[PDB]
């Protein structure tokens, strides 16, 4: 459980939003790209991997757990690549949810920055540091930190 | 002090590697950009902060110290900038040996990507993994809990 991540692709303003999920917590990191790629996808996790202790990731779809680029980073970073389906049906919603608010937020801050990329980060920083009580930011750290006490 | 982040620039290629590093635990963040500009160096704080709870940085000159795009990154974030004086003079010697390691593991990399900005990243997750015994990636995530808990 601390080291399980779920990727998660959403679109805004003709680009693409990368995100990756720590399921126990809600914490997230998450970047704009072009287009989603196994380069990019790659480049994302083997990023995530070395800041966080990734055991497992839930791809977001079959073209990344496909993707040998993604695998090779899996293998360089030591994660498990696993698929995403959504076996408890409330992850789908838990999902979409997210993006919602993340989307909600970002139009919120529009206008503090003129890239899209800016905003994003200034929405990745509030969706973590909201408490909602502790904050996912909170909340990673005490699960990975009770982990390390094992 | 689980809150003091340090600035630190170092060339390699023909291009800028900026860092930060956690002082209390030696974890590190880093990116490759073509010129330390404030707008670079604005942007990596925005996402280091929205990551972990970054309460102060020491910045890496007097160049970034001035600049209002930083400045503005760092009011946004909720960041207190500070200069970085090496008041304690180990702390000159402990960037450089930081410097000479990273720049040691990239050339270990250097042959398993083709891009040096992957090699960075790898650099960072070896570093970070590396036990000296705990890890700096377990070190600042047990710092930080123990300061949660108070
Ligand atoms: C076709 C894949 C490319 N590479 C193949 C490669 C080339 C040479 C040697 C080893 C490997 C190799 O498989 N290495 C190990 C086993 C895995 C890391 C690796 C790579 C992946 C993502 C990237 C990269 C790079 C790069 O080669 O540096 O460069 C930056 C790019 C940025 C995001 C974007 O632009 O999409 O993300
Ligand atoms: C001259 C600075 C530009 N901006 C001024 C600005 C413009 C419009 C509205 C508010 C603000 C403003 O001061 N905002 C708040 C108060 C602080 C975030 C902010 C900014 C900084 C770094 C970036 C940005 C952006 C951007 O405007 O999006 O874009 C991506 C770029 C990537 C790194 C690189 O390429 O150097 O880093
Ligand atoms: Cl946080
Ligand atoms: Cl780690």
């Amino acid at each position: 459980s601390p080291g399980i991540w779920q990727l998660d692709c959403t679109h805004l303003e003709g680009k693409v939003i990368l995100v990756a999920v720590h399921v126990a917590s809600g914490y997230i990191e998450a970047e704009v790209i072009p287009a989603e790629t196994g380069q990019e996808t790659a480049y994302f996790l083997l990023k995530l991997a070395g800041r966080w202790p990734v055991k497992t990731v839930h791809t977001d779809n079959g073209s990344n757990f496909t993707s040998t680029t993604v695998k090779a980073a899996c293998w360089w970073a030591g994660i498990k690549q696993e698929d995403g389906i959504p076996y408890n049906p409330q992850s789908q919603g838990v999902i979409e949810s997210m993006n919602k608010e993340l989307k909600k937020i970002i139009g919120q801050v529009r206008d503090q920055a003129e890239h899209l990329k800016t905003a994003v980060q200034m929405a990745v920083f509030i969706h973590n540091h909201k408490r909602k009580g502790y904050s996912a930011g909170e909340r990673i750290v005490d699960i990975i930190a009770t982990d390390i006490q094992t």
